[PDB]
């Protein structure tokens, strides 16, 4: 039987591990293989005995609905055979280790008990930087914490305020009194299960208006603060300085305040707003317009004063582009930011050192979701840790079928644009993906997913700033059964994927081995900033297609990309970059325009196309920019702006000191790369093939005295002049002058 073969493989592998370590080499990756094999052998025996439960889970996901029986029946032998391939791959490699056909540096073993969470790095002893990985709901057992992480945490919810005097649930106080510091983790603030006293006191209106589906109450109702203050006051002083606050206080799980309509189509999570919200909107309208006639001309309204302003919320999406749509969506962003400005300062009263963060989805930003109320920049400014749960799309499920990315190996835009924006707003802060959806999500899933994919995307995520991650997800219990509450997200995901799970932590050991090189790419200057306007975004649903168009054209030059905004220019040192590129940003506020002028007035360079920067948020004409002491370069096409932008770096001497030229059968580059200098002063490249076909790379130094010879840092060999990259392939190489 397959399991009997597998235990034979395990026996041979363990034997090889022992021999290699006796010769003084490191076999920690292969030890991860064996454990992953043991664990999933257990998973598969439970599957075999629970076809009916597994069939019901496969019925919950549309891709597998019609073959649920088939999938549940075949799952145990899928997992077992995946385990065999895993053991074979490891057995072969540990023989190359034994025979010295490869040289792999000892992998550091991350003891979570001996790691320190800094401002922009996590480090273990010896001050070696490290990167942390765990899973959502993984069991806390020795079997799993040895390789799959030891993330700590604490969970609070307004349901713990048991009366209106602010008494906290006693079993929670007992737990908080006896829970030790423990390993590093984060505080989860639930915003559901409003307690009965709040309902009784504040009435039906208190929960009629929601930040659905993860906040169940009216953030603008005065009771909202009374309730949240009670919870924070009664628990947080017990948490101050505990290691389970090291990765912050998560103020909200996937926040959003969706407030638009679409005729008779169902808009998920949308809500109206209370009288309290309209009262703040009126105040906001007073500050924005000054007098009612100005608002009335833009709204085509005829209010006599601001107290008489009326707006229908949810506001229909057909109004997008109108002044009234801009005012609502912008105010909605601001009022949500106000709630978290309040929530943070209340938190600080009880833990003055608290690091705020949110589990924000950056896809609202990269996909330009309408009327969400989420100002990604403004909530990231208020955070000490760059929280998020960004995703990537191995595929796209359309109407219950798999569709692949039309252009690349997988959908990476959300990760690269997302994290580059996070690291432009908070360049000196850690990234903590507290519910990583790089493996699977609502519309991305494949039981048979190629194990090269988790490697590429987690490697990519870490070059971009990722420092710690809780990966979605590990719903399996200790004995291999499943937690109750299994939804459609389960079928096909990582708890049915031995080699996908193996790849993840095996890629983490590569990342940790060479973590100093990764931190150099995370800290690298970002000389080119693509401009982003919330005003353009509010007005044009398709706005982020033109933005990605510019970003995409720049993202394969060995340069880490960044963004610029009004606040980034107003608040940060312009010497941190060389040029700002504007592309297809047709509407901006006057504050945005003048800040871009201030940047040129003080010696900066702006590349823009002719169509941008000439209408305001209401569609009224703006003067655009002028060249003064700095420079203004006009360039309509992505190709021209790319030529102009790279020249500015050339002048300022900020181009990579390495060139990479790529052949592929696609007509565009798909190998994205990074270049930094190591301690011996040799240049090191990280390369990921994002393209859907094989790429040949000619890599050369710029000042080579003898030549350019590349060495594989992962396995210690010299590589051929023409590097070949299959889709998803990952290279970490050092360039030598020979």
């Amino acid at each position: 039987t397959l399991e009997q073969k597998a235990r034979i493989k395990i026996d041979s592998l363990n034997g090889f591990i022992a021999e290699v370590e006796s010769l003084g080499k490191d076999a920690l990756k292969e030890k991860l293989a064996v454990r992953t094999a043991e664990v999933f052998l257990k998973f598969a025996n439970w599957d075999e005995n629970n076809i009916e439960e597994n069939k019901s889970h496969f019925e919950k996901y549309w891709l597998y609905k019609n073959v649920a029986t088939q999938m549940a029946q075949e799952l145990p032998d899928f997992e077992r055979n995946d385990i065999l391939k895993m053991l074979d791959e490891s057995i072969a490699y540990i023989k190359k280790i034994k025979k010295e056909e490869v040289f792999r540096a000892p992998i550091p073993k991350v003891d979570w008990s001996k790691v320190t969470v800094g401002q922009d790095e996590i480090t273990m002893d010896n001050n070696k930087p490290v990167f942390l990985a765990d899973y959502t709901w993984k069991p806390d057992t020795p079997e799993l914490t040895e390789f799959y992480g030891e993330l700590n945490g604490f969970y609070i919810s307004p349901y713990y305020v048991t009366n209106a005097s602010g008494k906290i649930n006693q079993n929670v106080i007992n737990n908080l009194n006896t829970k030790a510091s423990g390993t590093p983790g984060f505080v989860f603030i639930n915003n559901k299960n409003v307690p009965q006293w709040a309902i009784d006191s504040y009435g039906a209106d208190f929960t009629k208006f929601q930040g659905a589906p993860f906040l169940d109450y009216d953030i603008d109702h005065p009771g909202a603060k009374v309730m949240m203050s009670h919870l924070l006051k009664g628990t947080v002083t017990k948490m101050k300085g505990k290691h389970y606050t090291d990765l912050g206080y998560m103020l909200c799980n996937e926040p959003r305040w969706i407030t638009y309509k679409d005729g008779t189509k169902k808009v998920w999570y949308t809500s109206g707003v209370s009288t309290y919200t309209l009262d703040k909107f009126k105040g906001w309208l007073q500050n924005k317009h000054q007098n009612i006639a100005q608002l009335n001309a833009l709204w085509h309204s005829s209010f006599s004063n601001f107290e008489e302003v009326v707006i229908e919320i949810p506001i229909d999406i057909s109004l997008m582009g109108t002044p009234k749509w801009y005012d609502w969506v912008t105010f909605n962003e601001d009022r949500v930011t106000d709630w978290f400005t309040w929530m943070k300062s209340e938190l600080r009263k009880y833990d003055p050192t608290a690091k705020a963060q949110l589990k924000i989805m950056p896809s609202f930003f990269t996909e330009n979701d309408p009327a969400t109320g989420i100002d990604l920049e403004a909530l990231t400014e208020l955070s000490e840790i760059n929280g998020n749960d960004v995703a990537a799309n191995y595929n796209y499920m359309v109407k219950g079928e798999i569709v692949k990315d039309e252009k690349y190996a997988f959908g990476w835009k959300e990760l690269y644009m997302g994290y580059d924006f996070l690291k432009s707003v908070q360049p000196n802060q850690l990234i903590f993906n507290s519910e990583s959806h790089l493996l699977s999500t609502n519309n991305a899933r494949d039981l048979y997913m190629d194990p090269k994919y988790p490697r590429a995307v987690y490697w990519a995520a870490h070059t971009l700033g990722l420092n710690a991650s809780q990966t979605w997800y590990w719903p399996r219990k200790e004995d291999g059964s499943l937690k109750s509450g299994i939804t459609g997200a389960y079928a096909g995901s990582n708890n049915q994927q031995p080699r996908v799970t193996n790849a993840l932590h095996a890629t983490m050991m590569d990342l940790n081995t060479h973590s100093e090189l990764i931190m150099k790419m995370q800290r690298e200057r970002k000389p080119i900033r693509v401009f982003y306007s919330k005003a353009a975004a509010a007005n044009k649903g398709s706005y982020m297609e033109g933005v990605f168009e510019m970003y995409e054209g720049l993202n394969f030059e060995g340069i880490p990309l960044g963004f610029a905004t009004k606040n980034i220019i107003s608040k940060q040192d312009s010497s941190l970059w060389d040029v700002i590129v504007v592309h297809k940003t047709e509407q901006v506020t006057l504050g945005e325009l003048n800040t871009l002028q201030d940047y040129i007035d003080n010696g900066g360079t702006v590349i823009t196309d002719a169509i941008s920067l000439k209408k305001n948020e209401y569609g009224l004409p703006l003067e655009g920019l002028k060249q003064t002491k700095g420079k203004l370069i006009l360039a309509n096409t992505v190709a021209q702006a790319k030529i102009e932008a790279l020249q500015i770096l050339e002048t300022k001497n900020h181009l990579p000191k390495v060139t990479v030229t790529e052949t592929n059968a696609e007509g565009y580059k798909g190998c994205t790369w990074r270049c930094v200098k190591n301690e011996q002063g040799n240049y090191v490249l990280s390369i990921v093939n994002l393209g859907k076909t094989e790429a040949t790379l000619n890599v050369q130094l710029k000042q080579a005295k003898n030549g350019t010879v590349a060495k594989d840092l992962l396995n210690g060999l010299k590589l051929p002049s023409q590097l070949v990259l299959k889709p998803y392939d990952v290279y970490l190489i050092e360039l030598i002058d020979e």
